[PDB]
């Protein structure tokens, strides 16, 4: 969940 | 800002 909104890793990057 | 969050650069890598």
């Amino acid at each position: 969940l909104g890793n990057y």
